[PDB]
């Protein structure tokens, strides 16, 4: 294993051909993942669609988050009113907390964690993942965690079971059918050859994390950034880990 000096206090990439380790850096400790867990949302939200249990058209209008100063797809548009397809989008894209718990309720109520869960046990992530909401907001005062490890094969799971979420994840913009820009908070796109995912997050104890994912010549990789210091930063790392995976 090369040495790499990360930002990110907790680091790995991964070949998703053997899912064996490229590059770990506390690979199995217990992290705050935040904004992360929207992709169990959303690997939930696909689930339901190929169940026939859930229509991309149907139209949901936004919860209200608790705090106003949370980023939230209603503050930047005023408009309550969005079907599912374009609450997956902004959920993917800007990271639109109210849109992620929008399609919690939806599918499930206040019994979505429970079901995030579940869900992480069907994947085999192990026993030190919880996730809280749909949203990666604390409940009660209670984080979602996981590792790099767990992450790892959740994402991995996302994609060889959902194809389609790279082809949103993959998007620098989502402009929904009526014409609303819905901007990714991933800054990587365009940048790395290859690269089409995965999702960003941040809070002041997780510091700033980024799932990424790229393909080159049939080989996948995945890499895991969390506790980065800066936006860019985990930007830099996950540079740095696609070297890496790519050498
Ligand atoms: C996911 O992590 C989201 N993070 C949050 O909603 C925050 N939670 O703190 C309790 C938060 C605090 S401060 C701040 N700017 N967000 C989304 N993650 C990011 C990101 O990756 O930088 C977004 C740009 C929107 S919120």
């Amino acid at each position: 294993q090369p040495n790499l000096y990360l930002s990110a206090n907790a680091a790995a990439v991964y070949s998703v051909e053997n899912g064996e380790a490229l590059y770990e850096q506390n690979a199995d400790k217990v992290m705050p993942i935040a904004s992360l867990s929207k992709l169990m949302t959303a690997f939930l939200v696909l689930e339901a669609v190929d169940n026939n249990e859930l229509s991309w058209d149907e139209k949901l209008d936004l919860v209200r988050l608790d705090d106003p100063s949370a980023v939230s797809l209603y503050a930047i548009t005023q408009k309550r009113t969005w079907s599912v397809r374009d609450l997956y989008s902004a959920m993917l894209t800007m990271s639109a907390n109210d849109a992620a718990e929008t399609l919690g309720d939806r599918l499930d109520g206040a019994d979505f964690p429970k079901e995030m869960n579940n869900q992480a046990k069907k994947l085999g992530m192990s026993s030190k993942t919880t996730f809280v909401s749909a949203s990666g907001l604390d409940v009660d005062g209670k984080s979602a965690v996981s590792t790099t490890k767990d992450l790892f094969l959740l994402s991995s799971k996302l994609i060889s079971t959902h194809p389609e979420v790279l082809e949103t994840t993959s998007k620098p913009t989502v402009t929904t059918d009526k014409g609303a820009k819905l901007e990714s908070t991933n800054d990587l796109l365009g940048s790395i050859q290859g690269l089409d995912g995965l999702k960003t997050g941040f809070t002041d104890e997780a510091g700033y994390c980024f799932i990424g994912t790229a393909e080159r010549g049939g080989k996948r990789v995945i890499s895991i950034v969390l506790d980065a210091g800066t936006a860019e930063k985990r930007f830099k790392d996950t540079e740095k880990l696609m070297e890496v995976g790519f050498k």
